[PDB]
């Protein structure tokens, strides 16, 4: 139940807040989505008892399912669920497609069922320290566009479209559940555009913005990271990985998204300096975690976009950068 999430994607769904009943189901699923990625004959065998094993649970659990979410959503909640048993990419169909041995609508319906159990999740997540009681915050989650601009002489090269852009965009999505504070601030300081025109930098497997020196707030801004299994996250504590603890939101991704430190003390963020980690399973110590894991407060996952993140030089800057999806759930103060 510690492995390190492949991607930004399947960090975010596994981060979301729900009732055992689906994270049982989502592992189930998750772990199909491995075993067709093994270059080996497909194992049927195993991906039929796993889908199986899924959809008893949500066959026996269907009342736990529902019970977790709230009233008002009870009737999408439904209707979702309705589909994740009998749907076109549901979990019997999916079965039929297993039985079928046929790989490409067996990875189409288990995208189709692990997009439902995500839907099914979020609206169960949507129910759920007095220092930083008026502190902005994030319910749930966001999503952060940002573009940046190369340097006049430099370019970008995407496989889609254009080995010569002057300009690439990126998506990250920000994760209040697990980092309400952290998410809240970052939200707040792209809302009111003072990322807009901010230097980048690399530094070792970083992305690192300039440090915002004045120009905004100087905030003390805690330490927070959640330890994955607790369901609190801990605050100017930084997390312990050297026996079998992973955050949450852990730094081990590529294209994790986390504050900076602050300038006097490793117990908080900096108010403005964020970075993109460029994480690296070669250059990482036990387990594959990175030597920072746990360290940081990761706040969220680069999504779209992930691969000109290496590209990025010393001098580009980022454009622009904006909020645009969530900015209904932050709140400020």
């Amino acid at each position: 139940d510690t492995k390190v999430p492949r991607t930004g994607e399947l960090a975010l769904r596994r981060a979301i807040p729900a009732n055992p009943s689906m994270k049982i189901i989502q592992a189930s699923l998750e772990d199909i989505s491995y075993l067709l990625r093994i270059p080996q004959r497909k194992p049927y065998g195993t991906m039929e008892s796993n889908v199986k094993k899924a959809l008893k649970v949500a066959i026996d659990d269907k009342d736990k399912i529902l019970a977790s979410i709230p009233v008002d959503l009870k009737d999408k909640g439904s209707e979702l669920y309705t589909t994740l048993i009998d749907g076109k990419g549901g979990l019997q169909a999916l079965i039929t497609s297993i039985k079928k041995q046929d790989p490409d609508k067996v990875s189409l319906g288990l995208a189709a069922s692990l997009d439902t159990v995500a839907d099914l999740e979020l609206l169960q997540a949507s129910g759920l320290p007095q220092q930083y009681l008026n502190y902005p915050r994030l319910a749930g989650r966001g999503t952060v566009e940002i573009t940046i601009e190369k340097a006049d002489g430099s370019t970008f090269s995407a496989e889609a479209g254009g080995d010569q852009r002057k300009s690439a965009t990126v998506q990250i999505v920000i994760d209040g559940y697990s980092a309400p504070l952290t998410a809240g601030n970052f939200a707040k300081l792209v809302t009111s555009g003072a990322y807009d025109g901010a230097k980048l930098n690399t530094v070792n497997q970083a992305v690192i913005t300039e440090d915002g020196s004045g120009k905004v707030e100087s905030v003390s801004v805690p330490l927070e990271v959640m330890p994955s299994g607790q369901f609190e996250p801990l605050y100017r504590t930084p997390l312990s990985v050297q026996d079998g603890e992973l955050p949450v939101l852990p730094l081990s991704v590529y294209g994790a998204v986390a504050m900076a430190h602050s300038e006097n003390s490793e117990e908080y963020s900096s108010p403005y300096q964020f970075f993109f980690y460029l994480y690296d399973k070669r250059n990482s110590g036990l387990g594959g975690l990175s030597f920072d894991e746990g360290q940081f407060s990761v706040f969220g996952y680069t999504i779209a976009g992930k691969d000109i993140l290496g590209q990025i030089k010393t001098g580009d800057i980022i454009k622009s950068a904006k909020l645009i999806e969530g900015q209904d759930r932050l709140s400020l103060p």
